[PDB]
């Protein structure tokens, strides 16, 4: 049959591969009869609130945003899985700070996006030192607002991802306190409207196919990728370079059994810790073409 009239797809500037897909017009080249409209979000929870009201029909986010969206009653599907990039998920402290270990975060004001992958990174890191979310004071801030609070001396630590990690550690603004290595982080997801994925399954599968290829650009086209990403983000090439050093390959592919289980275990944890109101059931939201 047909392909859809339009694909309004959400993305985050942080995700170097989607930025490349956007600038290289990969989707437009693949689907000439479909109007492709990319819509940028500050982070994943923002992007999910838009999916829930229909502002987009497909978008990429961390493992946590969809859990918070499901908990609030969103009827989304998981349609693709993005392997994790644990070096790129970090707790930062101002470089001038006396904080040097995770234990030193007890009683401190920590900025992060609520319901983002950094919320789960913080939870899991703190728990290794016997701290919980109730032992720290959260400042729920978007990445730009958190960067400004950090610049202004208002936060003790900031849980955040690349490229803010690479940018601030390279310019001397911050020290790494902890990253996501060793936590068995899940990674992230492509989320869709249940109506759109039901109507246009093959098309969504083919979309994921093309985005799976875009990720390869960061390896197959290293130098070209750096200058383009530098150009687009306006970040220094050295910073962009550092962000690529932190990422193993991470192409979107189908959800595996172990990934679904990992995702339900995170839902169970967030509920157990009173960070979500409902227990969330992940499996009935999983889709495969």
């Amino acid at each position: 049959a047909a392909e859809p009239a339009q694909l309004r797809i959400g993305y985050q500037k942080a995700v170097s591969s989607l930025v490349l897909a956007k600038q290289h017009r990969l989707l437009e080249q693949r689907f000439p009869r479909t109007k492709i409209t990319w819509v940028e979000f500050p982070a994943g929870p923002q992007l999910l609130e838009a999916l829930n009201v229909g502002s987009i029909d497909l978008g990429g986010a961390g493992d946590i945003p969809p859990l918070f969206a499901q908990a609030a009653g969103a009827d989304l599907l998981y349609v693709g899985w993005v392997p994790p990039t644990p070096k790129a998920e970090t707790i930062l402290v101002p470089s001038k700070s006396a904080l040097r270990t995770v234990a030193d975060l007890k009683g401190k004001r920590i900025a992060f996006q609520k319901g983002s992958s950094a919320h789960n990174l913080l939870l899991r890191v703190l728990a290794k030192s016997g701290l919980s979310m109730r032992d720290i004071t959260p400042l729920y801030l978007s990445p730009a607002n958190a960067r400004a609070a950090f610049a202004a001396g208002q936060v003790d630590a900031w849980a955040i991802w690349d490229p803010w990690y690479s940018a601030l550690t390279l310019d001397g603004s911050a020290r790494l306190l902890a990253n996501g290595e060793g936590l068995g982080l899940t990674g992230g997801f492509f989320l869709s409207s249940r109506r759109y994925a039901t109507a246009w399954g093959p098309f969504v599968q083919q979309v994921m196919g093309t985005l799976n290829q875009a990720d390869g650009l960061l390896e197959r086209d290293r130098a070209g990728s750096i200058k383009t990403l530098a150009q687009v983000s306006g970040l220094p090439p050295a910073v962009v370079e550092r962000t690529l050093a932190h990422r193993p390959p991470a192409s979107v592919q189908p959800l595996s059994a172990q990934v679904i289980k990992a995702q339900q275990a995170t839902a169970d944890l967030f509920y157990a810790q009173r960070l979500l109101p409902k227990r969330v059931l992940v499996a009935p939201a999983v889709w495969r073409a």
